[PDB]
C-alpha cells in the first residue's frame, strides 16, 4: 500500500528518528518517516505491548525499556529500519513489527560481524524478506569506489524484488563534507526499475523548501529523503517556508512530554536543533537541565509539563482495576 513515488521522506536517523521526531515531520508535510536504525537482535528480545495510557503501541525489552514505539496516526507512514546480518532473524523481527508499521527497510551500510558488500547474503535477507511480510521491503545503500560495481550491484539487489532503493550519493570513505554524487545516483536511477530515492543532499543543496525538487530533477530520481536539514528544523518539509525556531522546538517538546520520551534523547535532539545557538539563553538552560520537566521549564512550557503529567496520571487511574 505504502507508494514511493514522488515523496517527501525523512531519513532513517539513530537517535533523532524517535516518535516525536516522525510526527513533527508528518506535521509539516513528509509523506514518508523512517524510524532510527534497530539492531535485529535487541528486538527478537522485545515484547509488543498495547499502551493505552499513551495510545501507542511499544516494544519493550527485557530491561523495560521502550525500543520502538509508534502509535495510529504514523501506522500507514512510518518504515521501520533494522540493521541485521541475519535473513531468518531479520524476517523474525519484521514479523513482530508488520501490524504497526507500513514499511520494512535494511540499511545495507550495516555489518555483518558492510552488508552491501556481498551480494549472495544481500540477496538471501531481502528476498527472505521480500517473500515473508505483506509489506513492502526496502534497502538504503551508499555508494562503491568505482561507477561500474555500484550499477552491477543495484541490479543484483533490484532482483530480490524490494520495492525501492534509497541511494545516499557519497562514498563509504568520504565524510558529509564530500560533495554529493548527484551523477551517480542518476545512473543509478536511470539502471533500475524500481523508485530510487536519492538521498544526501542537506547543507551543500538543501537549505529551503524548494531545493528539495530541485535535488530530485539533478538526481532524476523519483523521491527524495532528507535527514541532516530535517534534524536541524523539521519544517524542512513544509511548502510554505520554513516555521521560526522557537515554535517547532516547542512543538517538539509537546510531543517528548506526552509520548514519555526519555529526556536525555529530548535533550540530544534540541542541541542538534540548536548547534549554532548553544549560547542563546534558551541554549544554556537546556544545557543545564537534568529532566524532562526541567526541559519544559528551559522552554517556557513549565504550566504545559504540569498539566501533561496530570493528564497521564489521571489516565492511568481511569484505566485500571479500581475504576471498574
Ligand atoms: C544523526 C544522524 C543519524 C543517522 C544518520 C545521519 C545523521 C545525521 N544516517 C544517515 C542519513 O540517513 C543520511 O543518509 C545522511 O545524513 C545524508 O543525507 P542528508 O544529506 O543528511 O540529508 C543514518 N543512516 C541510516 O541508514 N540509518 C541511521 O539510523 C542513520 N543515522
Amino acid at each position: 500500500s505504502l507508494c514511493y513515488h514522488n515523496k517527501l521522506i525523512l531519513a532513517p536517523m539513530v537517535r533523532v528518528g524517535t516518535l516525536p521526531m516522525r510526527l513533527l515531520a508528518l506535521d509539516y508535510g513528509a509523506d514518508i518517516v523512517y524510524c532510527e536504525e534497530l539492531i535485529d537482535l535487541k528486538m527478537i528480545q522485545c515484547k509488543r505491548v498495547v499502551n493505552e495510557v499513551l495510545s501507542t503501541v511499544d516494544f519493550v525489552a527485557p530491561d523495560d525499556r521502550v525500543v520502538f514505539r509508534t502509535c495510529e496516526r504514523e501506522q500507514n507512514r512510518v518504515v521501520f529500519q533494522m540493521g541485521t546480518s541475519d535473513a531468518e532473524r531479520a524476517l523474525a523481527v519484521a514479523r513482530l513489527v508488520e501490524n504497526d508499521v507500513a514499511g520494512i527497510d535494511v540499511n545495507m551500510g550495516c555489518p555483518k560481524q558492510a552488508l552491501l558488500s556481498d551480494p549472495d547474503k544481500i540477496e538471501k535477507i531481502l528476498s527472505t524478506l521480500v517473500k515473508g511480510t505483506r509489506r513492502p521491503v526496502t534497502c538504503k545503500i551508499r555508494i562503491l569506489p568505482s561507477l561500474e560495481d555500484t550499477l552491477s550491484l543495484v541490479k543484483r539487489i533490484e532482483r530480490t524484488g524490494i520495492a525501492a532503493i534509497a541511494v545516499h550519493g557519497r562514498k563509504r570513505e568520504e565524510r558529509p563534507q564530500h560533495p554529493v554524487s548527484c551523477e551517480v545516483i542518476k545512473a543509478i536511477a536511470d539502471t533500475l526499475s524500481i523508485p530510487v530515492i536519492a538521498n544526501g543532499g542537506s547543507h551543500d543543496h538543501i537549505q529551503q523548501y524548494s531545493d528539495i525538487e530541485d535535488f530530485r530533477q539533478a538526481t532524476a530520481a523519483s523521491s527524495v529523503m532528507v535527514a541532516r536539514a530535517a534534524m536541524w528544523n523539521p519544517s524542512i518539509f513544509l511548502k510554505e517556508g520554513l516555521r521560526p525556531l522557537e515554535e517547532v522546538m516547542q512543538k517538539y517538546i509537546r510531543y517528548a512530554v506526552q509520548y514519555d520520551n526519555h529526556y536525555t534523547n529530548t535533550k540530544y535532539c534540541l542541541c542538534q536543533m540548536l548547534r549554532e545557538q548553544l549560547e542563546s539563553p534558551q541554549g544554556r538552560l537546556l544545557h543545564a537541565a537534568q529532566s524532562s520537566r526541567e526541559i519544559c521549564e528551559a522552554f517556557g512550557l513549565g504550566a504545559f509539563y504540569e498539566e501533561t503529567t496530570q493528564e497521564l496520571d489521571a489516565q492511568q487511574a481511569r484505566l485500571s482495576a479500581k475504576t471498574s
